C-alpha cells in the first residue's frame, strides 16, 4: 500500500535522460520529486520531437512520470533563494551540470550543504568531479566511445557500434538511483547528509568488468564479434528464413542437443568440431555449416523445435513482437498513464516488482510549470502576495493547467 | 577504517547468486559496507570459476571481476543438513538473493516461502531471465537472449545491416544494478515496517524499461525503431566518423556547434548550405551531409582531430581502446583501476568502484575469495557453531573448508 520512499523529497534539477531516469524511479518507489525546470523552455527534452503527442514530446514523457513541476529561473537571485529555501525542507539534491556550473551559480554543495547539512547531494556528470578532462560535458555516445564499449561493439569485421539506448547513460542513472538511496540510509543514522558523485565514464568502465579485467591481468586486448563471443562457439544469432534466432551451446552436450535439433548429427563427432576449443578454433566452417541450416527454415518453426532444449535460444524481436509477447504484457511493462491534456499514454512500466506494494499507478508526466503554485504555497508557506510578485517579473511561470 | 564507515556496514547479505548479474549486485554492495556471505556448491562453486582462459594461478578472472569484498562458505545446499545452515545463516542474515529458475529453491526448501516463515525479517531478491511467473518464466536466464528477446539487438547495429549485442552484458549489469537499487529499497522500507519483503527482478523487465522514448513511440505512435549504426534520427551529425588511423565521435547540438565543427574540418560552405542550414534540414539530407563530412574526418589521424577539437565545446571524443581506456589519465585519476592483494594468486587489478562518495573511501577491498575460504569463520563465527559440529559437517562432506583460512 505504502511505497518505501514516501515521505522523501527530491529536488531534481537533473535534465536528458541520465539524471531523470534515476529521479523516475525514486518517484516510482513513492518519493516526491519536485522537477525544477526553466521557464518557457524547461528540460532539454520537452522540445525534442517529433514524435509529438500533443505539447508533449515522447522522449520527456518516458522518464518523467511520478513527479512535480516547477518553473524557476535559478540564474536569476530570486530563483536561488526559492532553491535554497527547497533544499532546507528536502533530503536529496540531484543536478547533472558541469563541475562547478552550480558553484558559479550560488547553488553548490557548499552552498546547499550550509543551509541543508542533511541533505544527499548527488551529482551526475560526464567524467567526474576533478580531472583533466572533467570540464567536458557528458554525452552517452561520447562516454561509450572514450570509455570502450563501442569498440567491443559492432560487426566482427565491420565499423564500431552504439548500443540502441544510451546504455550508459541509464546504467549511470541506476549507479546513482542506488547510491542516492545509500546515502539516505547512511544519513538515517548519522542525521547527516553527503556529496555523491556519479558519471558516465565510471559508470561504463566498471561495466567492463571482466573484459577490462582480462586487459588489466592478462594484458589481452578485446574485439567485436557481432553477435558471436570470443571463448564460445557456436552461441550468436542466426539469420533465419524470416528473421533471427539466438542459439548457443556452452559445452559438448549442449552441442550434441543443438546438432540433433537442426538435423545434423555428423558435425558431433568430426573431429573438428568435438570440443570448444576446437570449435573456436574451427568456428568460421561451422558457423556457415550451422547458419544454412537455420536460414532454411522460419523461426517459428525453430522455436517450436527447440522447446525444452535447456540451452540458450530466443528469437530477435522487433517493437512489434516485444509488446505482442504475452509474457511482456504479463510484467506489467506496458503502463498507461492518464494525462490531464494529452489523454492516456503508454510507456515502458517498472522494471522490479515487490510484493508489498505496487506502482502500476503513476502520476502522469508533469506540464511544465503545473505545480508551481502549489510547491511554492504548501511546500515554502508563500503567499498569494508574494507568488503574484514572481509570476510577474517572470521569475516562475505556472502553466494553466494545475 | 576507524574513521572510514561504510553504509552498509552491519547489513549481511545470504548470497546464493552466480554468473554475472547477481554478483554484481551484491559485489557492489559489499563495496557499501555490507558483509556478503557468498553460498557455492562443493568443489565447483560459482560457474564463472571455471571459465577460462584467461587464468590467474586457479582463479578465472571473470570470477575474480565481480567476486570482491566477499566471503566464501562452500556449503551442498541439496543436503538437508545444508538446507539447515542456510535457514540458519537466513535468521541472522539481512538480505537473500538467488538467480535460479523460479521454483527451483522452492522444491529445496529455500523459497520465499521457507525462508520467510522463519526469517520474517528477510529482504529475498530473486534474479531470473523472465520474472517469477508467466508463459515463459522457467526458462534460464541469459544475457544474449535478454537482449535478443528485449528488442535491444534489433535496434542496435549498422544501419541496413544485421543485428548486433553490446559487446559487455549490459543487460545483466542492468539488471544488477536495478537488483542493488532494490534491495537499499526493501532496507529502507524495513525501518518503518520491521518486515522483509520479496523483490523480483529479471532481464526481460530490466531492458524493456531501458528501451524508454523508443518503446513509447510504438506503444503511442504505433511506430517501428531501425538501427542507426553510431549516427541519431533527430540530431545530425552525430555520429562515429572513420579517421585516418581510427574513429572519432562527433556531434553537434545546435545551429551555432555545427558552424564550430564545420570551422575545425575547413569546410566553412556548409553552415549557409541550403540543404544543412539547420538540424531539421541536416536530418532531411543527412546522408549527403555526412559523406561529405566523412570524406574530410578520414583524411587526419584521430591524435590530430582530438588536438584540432580541444576547446570546442562540442560533443566528441575518441573510440578507445583497452588499452587507450586505461592509458587514460582521466580514467586513472578516477580510481577506476583497482589493486588487490590475492592470498595465494597475488597482485591482481579489476575495474573498481564507480560512485565515489564524500564521507567514505571505497578504495580499499577485500580481495575475491578461494571457494570456500571462510566456511569455518562463518558457521563458527555467525552461526556460533562448536569445533565439534563443524569438524562433522566436514567430515560428513555437508561443508569443505579450503586450505587457505
Ligand atoms: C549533442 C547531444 C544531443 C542531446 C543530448 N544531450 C545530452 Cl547531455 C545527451 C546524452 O545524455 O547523451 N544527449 C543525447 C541524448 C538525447 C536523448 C536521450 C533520451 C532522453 C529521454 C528518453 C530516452 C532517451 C534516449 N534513449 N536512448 N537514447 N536516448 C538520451 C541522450
Ligand atoms: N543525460
Amino acid at each position: 500500500n505504502i511505497k518505501p520512499l514516501e515521505g522523501v523529497k527530491i529536488l531534481d534539477l537533473t535534465r536528458v535522460l541520465a539524471g531523470p531516469f534515476a529521479t523516475m524511479n525514486l518517484g516510482d518507489l513513492g518519493a516526491e520529486v519536485i522537477k525544477v525546470e526553466r521557464p518557457g523552455a524547461g528540460d532539454d527534452t520537452r522540445t525534442w520531437g517529433p514524435p509529438f503527442v500533443g505539447t508533449e514530446s515522447t522522449y520527456y514523457l518516458s522518464v518523467n512520470r511520478n513527479k512535480k513541476s516547477i518553473a524557476v529561473n535559478i540564474k536569476d537571485p530570486k530563483g536561488v533563494k526559492i532553491i535554497k529555501e527547497l533544499a532546507a525542507v528536502c533530503d536529496v539534491f540531484v543536478e547533472n551540470y558541469v563541475p562547478g556550473k552550480l558553484s558559479a551559480m550560488g547553488l553548490g554543495y557548499e552552498d546547499i550543504d550550509e543551509i541543508a547539512p542533511h541533505i544527499i547531494y548527488c551529482s551526475i556528470t560526464g567524467y567526474g568531479q576533478t580531472g583533466p578532462i572533467s570540464q567536458r560535458a557528458g554525452y552517452d555516445a561520447v562516454a561509450s566511445a572514450v570509455s570502450g564499449l563501442m569498440h567491443i561493439t559492432g560487426p566482427e569485421n565491420g565499423d564500431p557500434v552504439r548500443p540502441g539506448v544510451a546504455m550508459t547513460d541509464l546504467a549511470t542513472g541506476l549507479y546513482a538511483y542506488g547510491a542516492i538511496m545509500a546515502g539516505l540510509i547512511q544519513k538515517y543514522k548519522t542525521g547527516k547528509g553527503l556529496f555523491i558523485d556519479c558519471n558516465l565514464l565510471s559508470s561504463q568502465v566498471a561495466c567492463l568488468s571482466h573484459i577490462a579485467a582480462n586487459y588489466l591481468i592478462g594484458a589481452a586486448e578485446a574485439k567485436r564479434w557481432g553477435t558471436a563471443h570470443g571463448s564460445i562457439v557456436p552461441y550468436q544469432a542466426f539469420k533465419t528464413k524470416d528473421g533471427y534466432i539466438v542459439v548457443g551451446a556452452g559445452n559438448n552436450q549442449q552441442f550434441a542437443t543443438v546438432c540433433k535439433i537442426l538435423d545434423l548429427p555428423e558435425l558431433i563427432d568430426n573431429s573438428k568440431y568435438k570440443t570448444n576449443h576446437l570449435r573456436v578454433h574451427n568456428r568460421k566452417e561451422l558457423i556457415k555449416i550451422l547458419s544454412e541450416r537455420f536460414e532454411e527454415e522460419l523461426t517459428s518453426k525453430w522455436l517450436y523445435l527447440f522447446e525444452g532444449s535447456g540451452v540458450p535460444y530466443g528469437p530477435i524481436n522487433n517493437m512489434k513482437n516485444v509488446f505482442a509477447e504475452p509474457q511482456v504484457l504479463h510484467n506489467g511493462l506496458v503502463m498507461e498513464m492518464e494525462h490531464p491534456t494529452v489523454g492516456k499514454i503508454s510507456v515502458p512500466g517498472p522494471a522490479v516488482r515487490y510484493s508489498k506494494f505496487k506502482m502500476s499507478e503513476a502520476r502522469p508526466p508533469p506540464l511544465l510549470g503545473q505545480h508551481t503554485t502549489h510547491i511554492l504555497k504548501e511546500v515554502l508557506r508563500y503567499d498569494d502576495r508574494a507568488i503574484g510578485e514572481l509570476l510577474s517579473a517572470g521569475v516562475v511561470d505556472q502553466h494553466e493547467t494545475h
